[PDB]
């Protein structure tokens, strides 16, 4: 009576009577699937048609959807108290597809993904909602992938006898040939047959999946999932993550500074033994949390750090966290500062206090387009713009990491291969960036991110230098140690898409001159700071050149290691030209920059 069989009755099309109360259907999948020894993703979907605008649906109490015709509200999760909550604003009227992904495997993520596809009259995919993440924990995920109940009830319906029409209800499973990198990014869509081509179109790049998911095999387990023809609005793929107990800025900073998935920080259970999480992740998360609690305006990060390092035992808990890892503290706090500032300047309703707990919206950004903008409803969120990073262009040779002993598994041979791969993907070398070890990890793997800087706002941006000898001066820590030793850093190679070259300008005017600002603004055609453009000019009168990439452009760079090593025995010394591999020099000429504004 109240029960129904979703995958039998609604695989093609069903009309469910809701006039007598909630309707329910058990969703059971072979337990052998949830207990697989490899990795996979169960993709549950259904198309909701007539009656989809006055409905409250739920999978157990784990996931609940409320659709009133204007929005689709989603909430749930395993944790009590305030649940994980999201709200999607309908961009169309009509049918929409409900989708949720449940990962399976022994080292799987502990959350599910949920997304909506709005469909037009012709059953074409017209709009896709952000991909929402809801924390479930391992046991509830097992339950969601074995036996859960689907509930549907009418909600504020204007119908005398409300009904809900469902079509193409079903579940499929994709098995990989363990990496879950795609899961947290826009590439998660590349794992779903029904979405074939969506990533290529929206990201304007091939999925280029690694072997694991490249050789995936998919099977429909029940029902008859829909595969809609596309007619989607050109909107970048986005993810949204809500932090019920706050601390989003801290998690975002840890994720970007350490190159750790964002969702690691929203896990029901903390991972154990994860070295990078224990040494970088949690410490950075804690550092940002401490700074926010001290109610210090992010504009004083530099002084807060100087004071903490100047007098031991000062600054309280925040001061001590800083002293424990100076450089990591500089990286984390300056990254958090820059993001909070952007957040506050986003809208009138955003303030420094709110940046600490705002949802995180992550965008899959095309590198050739203009600036990467988030959806209309992302104005109240922290934003992350993601582009290909050095992590994708290291080539073969084993894990790469930065150390005082040098860059692991990095040789001139490997570099030449990576450089060719970069050319094949449309990138071009524009210079060197020298920095400390933690920043190198962040930049190469996680990607370049804006950081607050102590200089006039108009000159804010990512600083690089065509001459490795100039960049070398910055490839180190900027503070001695208890043993009177400063760690050596790493020299990095910065690349940008060739399509970005028209935005690179040059001036013979020392960027330190009085009329510098005006001349650069004349060249770039807009007021500073730099946006999707760059300026190269002498660092000082009669000196070597420096290049500044506006942050928007900096984010779309690909940065990889240089084969030019830093010297642990001569930190502070000048680059020994004899240490520069001749073959690296051969791939280090710089592009021809524009000396006049565009006409
Ligand atoms: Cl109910
Ligand atoms: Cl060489
Ligand atoms: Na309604
Ligand atoms: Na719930």
């Amino acid at each position: 009576e109240e029960a129904f069989d979703l995958w039998n009755e609604c695989a093609k099309a069903c009309v469910l009577d809701l006039k007598d109360g909630v309707r329910s259907s058990r969703m059971s999948v072979d337990p052998a699937i949830a207990d697989t020894n490899g990795q996979g993703v169960l993709h549950y979907s259904m198309v909701l048609e007539g009656g989809n605008d006055a409905l409250k649906l739920a999978i157990d109490n784990a996931l609940s959807i409320t659709s009133d015709g204007l929005t689709i509200r989603l909430e749930g999760g395993v944790e009590p108290n305030k649940p994980v909550r999201y709200s999607y604003t309908r961009q169309a009227r009509g049918s929409w597809s409900l989708n949720w992904l449940v990962p399976i495997g022994h080292e799987k993520p502990s959350n599910i993904k949920v997304f909506i596809h709005e469909l037009n009259a012709g059953n074409q995919l017209s709009h896709m909602s952000p991909i929402y993440t809801i924390e479930m924990g391992d046991e509830l995920l097992a339950k969601l992938a074995r036996d859960a109940t689907f509930f549907v009830r009418a909600h504020e319906s204007n119908e005398m006898q409300p009904t809900l029409a469902i079509s193409h209800a079903g579940v499929s499973v994709v098995m990989a040939q363990k990496r879950w990198s795609e899961w947290a990014s826009g590439k998660v869509l590349c794992l779903l047959d029904p979405l074939d081509g969506v990533y290529n179109y929206l990201a304007q790049q091939r999925c280029n999946l690694d072997d694991t998911w490249e050789g995936k095999i998919y099977r429909v387990l029940a029902g008859n999932p829909a595969k809609h023809d596309l007619d989607i609005k050109p909107t970048v793929i986005s993810h949204r993550l809500h932090f019920p107990e706050g601390g989003s800025l801290a998690a975002l900073t840890a994720h970007q500074a350490c190159h750790l998935p964002l969702e690691t920080f929203t896990r029901h259970r903390q991972p154990r033994g994860w070295e990078q999480l224990e040494q970088c992740g949690y410490p950075v998360q804690r550092l940002v949390a401490l700074y926010l609690a001290a109610r210090l305006s992010w504009n004083q990060v530099d002084q807060v750090i100087r004071n903490a390092l100047a007098s031991p035992g000062s600054g309280g808990d925040l001061g001590e966290a800083i002293r424990e890892q100076p450089e990591q503290a500089r990286l984390a706090l300056t990254l958090a500062a820059a993001e909070s500032e952007r957040f506050v300047r986003q809208g009138t309703g955003n303030d420094e206090a709110g940046a600490a707990n705002a949802d995180v919206v992550s965008l899959t950004c095309p590198v050739a387009a203009g600036e990467c903008a988030g959806p209309a409803d992302s104005g109240d969120a922290l934003l992350e713009r993601n582009y290909p990073t050095g992590a994708e262009f290291l080539g073969d040779g084993g894990d790469v990491s930065f150390s005082t002993r040098g860059t692991q598994n990095w040789t001139v041979e490997r570099l030449l291969q990576a450089h060719r791969q970069l050319e094949e993907r449309g990138y071009v070398f524009v210079g060197y960036h020298g920095t400390f070890l933690e920043a190198a990890q962040s930049i190469v793997f996680g990607g370049v991110r804006a950081r607050s800087q102590d200089l006039d706002a108009i000159w804010r941006g990512f600083y690089i230098a065509g001459d490795p000898a100039l960049a070398y001066g910055y490839a180190q820590d900027q503070e001695p140690d208890a043993r009177g030793r400063i760690r050596n850093g790493a020299l990095l190679r910065v690349y940008v898409p060739r399509s970005s070259l028209p935005g690179f300008y040059r001036t013979s005017l020392t960027l330190a001159a009085p009329e510098a600002a005006g001349e650069v603004e004349r060249l770039i055609g807009h007021p500073l700071p730099l946006r999707l453009d760059a300026i190269t000019g002498p660092e000082e009168e009669g000196g070597r050149l420096e290049t500044i990439l506006g942050w928007p452009l900096a984010e779309r760079t690909v940065v990889i290691p240089s084969a030019i090593p830093t010297d642990p025995r001569n930190v502070g010394g000048d680059l020994d030209p004899s240490s520069i591999p001749d073959k690296e020099q051969a791939i280090s000429a710089l592009p021809d920059y524009a000396s006049q504004p565009g006409k």
